[PDB]
């Protein structure tokens, strides 16, 4: 049962197989757009980094997901939790609501401080119109189904990180107060 989930998911095949899987779904569309000449946007390059992003913290945390290493790889599964489903959410917000301001769409805006985006254009430059639809499943934008991902994965970080054995009656302080107020 869960017990189980927990030893499978201990497990490195497992880990392995989460990796293969989110990139199964970017190897296998790397070639609808090498055939179907797909353009990609400034917000699906953008998604993509949320993404691409974690894949990378799932080749770190199947290290040893059973030292607190696990802070350390869920630290980019998290960030991408919130954000990446607050922001999957302006993508639909402004997919069925589209009003945005003069010409926001200018390519990628990034700091020079970080040669990660000029060293490697070549997956970071944008081509493309925002919200556009070029190929849809079951009648569903692909967006729309990322995003049915991005909740999966988020689910299985944050149930096999509080699956730790947890417990522990110790801890010594957590939490600061501050709240007497004053005369």
């Amino acid at each position: 049962m869960l017990r189980f989930l927990n030893q499978a998911s201990q497990g490195r095949g497992a880990w392995l197989l989460m990796a293969f899987t989110a990139l199964a779904l970017e190897l296998t569309a790397l070639w609808f757009q090498h055939v179907m000449l797909l353009k990609p946007c400034v917000l699906s390059i953008y998604e993509r980094a949320a993404l691409f992003g974690v894949l990378g913290a799932a080749l770190i945390g199947a290290i040893a997901p059973k030292t607190p290493l696990r802070y350390v790889a869920m630290v980019i599964w998290l960030y991408s939790a919130f954000r990446g489903v607050q922001l999957t959410y302006e993508h639909t917000m402004l997919q069925l609501y589209p009003s945005p301001f003069a010409t926001s769409d200018f390519m990628v805006r990034f700091p020079e401080w970080l040669p990660l985006d000029k060293w490697v254009p070549q997956v970071f430059v944008a081509s493309g119109d925002c919200a556009e639809r070029q190929w849809d499943f079951l009648g569903l934008e692909m967006p729309q189904w990322l995003l049915g991902i991005f909740i999966a994965y988020l689910i299985v970080a944050v149930l096999v990180v509080i699956s730790q054995p947890f417990k522990a009656k110790k801890r010594d302080l957590f939490g600061r107060g501050h709240h007497h107020h004053h005369h």
